[PDB]
């Protein structure tokens, strides 16, 4: 099984640059590394990754994702790398990363994180606690840089935001 327009090699499924509007069916359940980056994804329906329990890397960077559903990563307990950079995300659902105990590389930069809203506090506390794995780049050029997740319209890092500077009434 392999989606047309993706490159399949063993437990790698590389859909990087496929111009997909939607996640394709037919990604093998034994897949270990999944590139869905550089497509036109705008949403993820709940459960889309639930049968992909062997994933160790998931790259969703360079799409138009406006939100993530609660629990979308809950079955991926072997995940080490997660790419969410260069999307349209305004917050992360509460606890979205809790079931990802093996993460070593996370990309969150270049999103319009909405730091006025109380929904940002999960992400803010998470980045503060897991600062040593938040970064940028690739292979030789990987660099830890937790301040690169920035509040939209400011130069304030998401991890500097406190509850007192958020409001439940400023959440679209
Ligand atoms: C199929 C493959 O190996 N693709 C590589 C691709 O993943 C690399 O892009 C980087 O992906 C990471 C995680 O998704 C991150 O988005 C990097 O962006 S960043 O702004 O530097 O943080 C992407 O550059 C590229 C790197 O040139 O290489 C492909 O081979
Ligand atoms: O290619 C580069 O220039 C380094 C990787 C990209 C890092 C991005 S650029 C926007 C955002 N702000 C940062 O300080 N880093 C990320």
């Amino acid at each position: 099984s392999c989606p047309s327009q993706c490159s399949c090699s063993g437990t790698d499924v590389n859909c990087d640059g496929a111009r997909f509007a939607s996640v394709p069916a037919a990604i093998p359940i034994t897949t270990q590394r999944l590139w869905l980056s550089n497509n036109q994804l705008t949403k993820l329906d709940p459960g889309v990754f639930d049968s992909l329990t062997q994933l160790t890397t998931l790259y969703l960077s360079n799409n138009q994702l406006t939100a993530l559903p609660a629990g979308v990563f809950d079955k991926l307990t072997q995940l080490k790398e997660l790419g969410l950079d260069q999307n349209q995300l305004k917050s992360i659902p509460d606890g979205a990363f809790a079931r990802l105990p093996s993460l070593t590389h996370v990309w969150l930069h270049t999103n319009p994180w909405d730091c006025q809203c109380t929904d940002i506090l999960y992400l803010s506390g998470w980045v503060a606690q897991h600062s040593s794995i938040v970064g940028e780049g690739w292979l030789r050029s990987w660099t830890v840089n937790p301040d690169n997740a920035k509040c939209s319209g400011t130069n304030t890092p998401v991890r500097a935001v406190t509850e007192a500077s958020t409001s439940p009434s400023k959440c679209p």
